[PDB]
């Protein structure tokens, strides 16, 4: 079909290729069907791609888990149809225990693997998220940008924006930290970054005159949003600068989703970005981990009836487009 870009606004979802996750609090997150899931998602991200079994080699990969019990052509066809209401799907790389190690020389096999995949099933693009360990293994900040550049340059070539997207854990993102070089790499190829503003218990920032602002603080999630993506989007506090309309704050879909990071009050957001606006730095978007987690269900069997969508879909759908 057709590689489908994004130019306004985004809401990104995650999607498991795997049945029943056990959530932080006893919670459960099914498979569910592309065509189930919520349309104001219009990025969804397939996860993941990654090593099978080393057996296989170190060139990751992509196959779908049959208890999905959806064939190869019906997932291509949702693809198709997200395409259709100008949704973008991309295969999100990595996650946990995906064992990428690549060495240097992989990246031709790399690139050849994920134009082969996005060629199959129509994906719009790709997204690096990449657990912990996998940040510095081996070859890994060379190999990954190498290929990607082979990749947005061949899809350039017939006229189409195969999009590049990142998912960093927020502390790597200090001035020189572990993820600089594949933000500085694909400096001109990502079209934005969703970090993951959770998870990292109480890392976070001093700012004079409020104190220390830690990501798990619901008292101070306001001044968290706020300081935090202003800190990104001028490259100040000691944070590698990521331009305001490439930016997209990457949440828990709810408390089962993530250990920390949660937004309680979604007003904490609302005001956050609004600051934001306000002083010409607009933000383009929100993500989360995951869409399977808002249409999952708590320890007690109790749905969590798509709450975060809800929350933040009109917020952000009925912003300005980015500039
Ligand atoms: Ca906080
Ligand atoms: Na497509």
């Amino acid at each position: 079909g057709t590689i489908t870009s994004q130019d306004d606004n985004v809401v990104v979802g995650y999607w498991h290729n795997w049945c029943d996750g056990r959530g932080y609090q006893g919670g459960n997150a099914p498979c569910v069907e592309l065509k189930t899931v919520n349309p104001q998602y219009n990025v969804v991200n397939i996860s993941f791609m990654k090593v099978y079994d080393i057996a296989e080699g170190r060139i990751p990969t992509f196959k779908l888990d049959p208890t999905i019990a959806l064939s190869e052509a019906e997932f291509i066809a949702q693809i198709d149809t997200l395409n259709s209401q100008g949704r973008s799907v991309l295969i999100a790389l990595g996650g946990a225990d995906a064992h990428i190690e690549l060495t240097r020389g992989d990246e031709d096999a790399l690139a050849a693997e994920i134009i082969r995949l996005t060629d199959l099933y129509g994906f719009d693009g790709l997204d690096i998220d990449l657990e912990q360990a996998a940040i510095t293994a081996k070859d890994n900040q060379f190999v990954i940008p190498a290929a990607l550049k082979m990749v947005k340059e061949h899809y350039r070539k017939t006229g189409d924006n195969f999009m590049i997207t990142m998912a960093p854990e927020f502390p790597y993102l200090t001035a020189n930290g572990a993820y600089t070089p594949y933000l500085t790499e694909l400096d001109g190829y990502y079209d934005f970054i969703n970090p993951q503003f959770y998870n990292q218990g109480g890392d976070g920032l001093w700012i004079e005159g409020v104190g220390w602002i830690a990501q798990n603080n619901d008292a101070l999630k306001e001044e968290f949003i706020y300081y935090i993506a202003d800190s990104l989007i001028n490259g100040t506090r000691n944070y590698h600068k990521i331009p305001h309309d490439k930016l997209v704050f990457g949440l828990p879909s709810n408390i089962d989703a993530a250990a920390t990071g949660y937004i309680q009050d979604p007003q904490d957001l609302y005001k956050a970005f609004d600051r934001l606006k306000a002083q010409g730095q607009p933000l383009r978007g929100v993500m989360t981990w995951s869409v399977n987690w808002d249409m999952g269900t708590d320890a007690a069997n109790n749905s969590y009836n798509q709450q975060f969508i809800k929350d933040y879909g009109n917020f952000i759908h009925n912003q300005l487009p980015p500039v």
